[PDB]
């Protein structure tokens, strides 16, 4: 992982406390802060390492769907993801978006520690570590009536909060850097040859919606569209799409 900004630092020194724990983490970021890599960090380092890492997108899915992705189906069987995850840790992206059923029957999970089977088969006990990541104000949510005030009582054991890019202005370069050598050697150049003062300008004065997804990407192309060694790379492509 890359970054020495102190707010990271300090996020990397919390996963380190956290992940030995089998309590629920919320992680609240941007796209592209690294969300789903820190939710692995977590089950990494804590206990359960050996055991399964499942994650599910829950914007990804139509209700239905998710509904059954995460908790199964009997209509043999298709096991959901908190089956998949049993003995691991379980990362669910986007929980924002989760509709009010499904956030009613993941605190039922969460404080019972079972799924409901239907009739026929006895409910399916789960050993699963939570992890959840979004972008979303959660508190407001509740006051909205869109996400479970008892859910998010329970849920929000701790709070990992990653730092956007623009956050961060000092791992921009230190990013930028890295990731112009990588795309050197996969078009052969012999060397880097540095940013220019109107790139770093550039780069430092964006926003980075995008955070390190996007910066990666941005410098890729950049790289690429420069093309030599001969001189430093000047012109930093944020927008493909006007030229
Ligand atoms: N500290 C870091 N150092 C190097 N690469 C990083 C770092 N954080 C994130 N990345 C990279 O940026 C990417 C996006 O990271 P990811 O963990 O998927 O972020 P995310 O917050 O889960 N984005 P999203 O899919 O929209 O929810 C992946 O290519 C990475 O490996």
């Amino acid at each position: 992982l890359l970054g020495e900004a102190n707010s990271f630092l300090e996020v990397l020194e919390q996963v380190s406390h956290l992940a030995p724990l089998d309590k629920p983490v919320l992680i609240i970021g941007e796209r592209g802060t690294g969300k789903e890599l820190i939710a692995s960090r977590l089950h990494y380092l804590s206990s359960r390492w050996q055991g399964p890492f499942i994650s599910l997108n829950c914007a990804a899915l139509n209700e239905n769907l998710l509904d059954s992705e995460l908790f199964g189906h009997e209509a043999k069987r298709h096991p959901g993801r908190f089956e998949r995850a049993d003995g691991g840790t379980l990362f669910l992206d986007e929980l924002a978006t989760a509709p009010m059923m499904v956030q009613e029957k993941l605190l039922r999970v969460i404080e019972y520690g079972e799924l409901e089977r239907v009739g026929g088969s006895q409910p399916l006990q789960v050993n699963v570590r939570l992890v959840c990541a979004t972008n979303a104000d959660l508190p407001a949510m509740v006051n909205e009536g869109t996400f479970r005030a008892d859910l998010l009582d329970r849920l929000a054991f701790d709070v990992v909060q990653l730092p956007p890019l623009r956050e961060r202005e000092s791992d921009i370069m230190l990013m930028a850097e890295y990731f112009a050598i990588q795309m050197c050697r996969e078009i052969k150049l012999p060397l880097f040859p540095g940013f220019t003062e109107r790139a770093r300008e550039t780069l430092l004065n964006y926003r980075w919606p995008g955070n390190i997804r996007e910066l990666k990407n941005v410098v890729e192309r950049s790289v690429y569209r420069h093309g030599t060694s001969d001189y430093p790379l000047d012109d930093i492509i944020i927008d493909p799409f006007k030229r």
